């Protein structure tokens, strides 16, 4: 059989009320010939992506016909803590809630998806995520390739795994509150393996990671090199060339990559050297998509220059917070002894050479910030508004992934687990990686999140934020 097309979320834009309805419900997908029940926005399965204009507000009308609660949130969206849709965002089963979003910062890919108290990673699992493209004046007058589902695509990649009568098979439990949920099988933008049919010249990919726990690390089949352009909040100041672009869960780059006649190419992930992650298919180079050239001329242009990044600033007198990422080192050697056991040695490829004892051992609060697991009720700490601060997250004590994200903000990065950033990485970012190390970021805040809607930060490695590694905090 052929491949089939990848599927292209709708790109909505308002109605003459100013308003964007989206539906949160349950419906079927068919993966491999076997159906399963999944959620989407719009729909079965993912969502569309929402068109934004900087300056511009909208009003979203969220309505959830899930039987249960749920919250949304905007990844990567700069907005109030009111209408930042975190675990206190509860929109009930049946409900309908309406959020009005005055968009205040350049263009960017961002997304969307759940943010329910200790429940984000099933709700992602089940097919809940969608897209955010936001525009603003500058990025227009690139004249970069713009034709939406043609050589403008968004590509979504997540992984899930099935039990054997087709559906999703999602457990929070001992092994996954320690390694994360992954599975056996790719999808892209829901599709196992499609083709996406590319005019020639430039194809800009709109890359998110959405996997629940699984870091990718994209290249070509040939070795094409990718261009980076954009990162979580936007763009670069000029594009970077790379052979490999590692992603983490949550994660955003947008991309251009050339389209040659006759010369079909795969984008592919290469194995990572996280727990786990490397045991088949994904022990080899895997296929995310086939690019399929048309014999018709793309318009779209790689500009030398594409934005301006101001300096970074001065650090002296800046507030420095500390955040010190932990997990309970007698549940992280029983989750990861069940994943050795389950799988052997190859759990562990890549990498550097019983009873009831109550409550206080329980896994649900396992992983904490500054000692504590996620206390809704008590954020941890009120950060400044429209003032830099100097925020350094260890993981030191423990050697797994935590790709740290703060609701709230666009930050740049001063130190990725111990290293000045990587070009790619160095322009505006939500999130960094801490694995083993020590991060630090210089973030603002310009809107504010009082204790009722607090702003989240967390790893985004679900199954460990919905087992406590995440605090709220604060602005103004
Ligand atoms: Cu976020
Ligand atoms: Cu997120
Ligand atoms: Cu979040
Ligand atoms: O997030
Ligand atoms: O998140």
């Amino acid at each position: 059989a052929e491949r089939p097309t990848l599927p292209i979320p709708d790109l909505l834009t308002t109605d003459a009320r100013n308003r964007i309805q989206l539906t949160i419900g349950a419906g079927q997908s068919t993966f491999g010939g076997k159906t399963a029940t999944t959620w989407g926005y719009n729909g079965n399965l993912l969502g569309p992506a929402v068109k934004l204009q900087r300056g511009k507000a909208v009003t979203v009308d969220i309505y959830n016909q899930l039987t249960e609660e749920t919250t949304l949130h905007w990844h990567g969206l700069e907005v109030p803590g009111e209408v930042d849709g975190g675990p206190q965002g509860i929109i009930p089963p049946g409900g309908k809630r309406s959020v009005t979003l005055n968009v205040d910062q350049p263009a960017a890919t961002c997304w969307f998806h759940p943010h329910q108290h200790g429940k984000t990673g099933r709700q992602v699992a089940m097919g809940l995520a969608g897209l955010v493209v936001i525009e603003d004046d500058e990025i227009l007058k690139l004249m970069l390739p713009k034709q939406w589902g043609i050589d403008d695509v968004p590509v979504i990649v997540q992984d899930k795994k099935f039990s054997a009568d087709g559906q999703i098979d999602y457990q929070l439990d001992v092994m996954t509150a320690a390694v994360g949920w992954f599975g056996d099988t790719l999808l892209t933008n829901g599709a196992i393996y499609p083709q996406h049919a590319a005019p020639r010249g430039w194809l800009r990919l709109r890359l998110l990671n959405g996997c629940n726990a699984r870091s990718l690390n994209f290249a070509t089949s040939d070795n094409r090199p990718l261009y980076v352009i954009a990162s979580d909040g936007g763009l670069l100041p000029e594009p970077v060339k790379v052979s490999e672009l590692p992603v983490l869960m949550g994660e955003r780059f947008e991309v251009l990559v050339e389209v040659n006649d006759n010369k079909p190419f795969d984008l592919v992930t290469l194995p990572v050297s996280q727990m786990g992650m490397a045991i088949a298919p994904f022990d080899k180079p895997h296929p995310v998509m086939r690019i399929q050239p048309i014999a018709i001329s793309a318009s779209g242009a790689l500009p030398d220059t594409l934005s301006s990044l101001p300096a970074l600033p001065s650090l002296e007198g800046l507030t420095v917070r500390k955040l010190q990422l932990s997990m309970d080192p007698m549940l992280d050697m029983m989750g990861m002894q069940m994943l050795m056991e389950k799988y052997g040695d190859q759990a562990m490829a890549g990498m550097d050479h019983h009873m009831n004892h109550g409550g206080k051992f329980d896994f649900h609060h396992a992983n904490k910030i500054n000692g504590q697991a996620f206390d809704m009720n008590k954020p941890m700490f009120a950060a400044a508004k429209g003032q830099y601060e100097r925020w350094v997250i260890s993981g030191v004590g423990d050697m797994m992934l935590h790709p740290f994200h703060i609701h709230g903000t666009q930050f740049r990065i001063l130190s990725e687990n111990g290293k000045p950033p990587a070009a790619h990485r160095a322009g505006w970012k939500d999130t960094v990686k801490v694995e083993g190390n020590v991060s630090e970021v210089l973030v603002k805040f310009n809107h504010d999140a009082p204790k009722e809607h607090a702003y989240m930060a967390h790893s985004h490695l679900l199954e460990h934020q919905d087992t406590g590694m995440m605090l709220g905090f604060t602005v103004g």
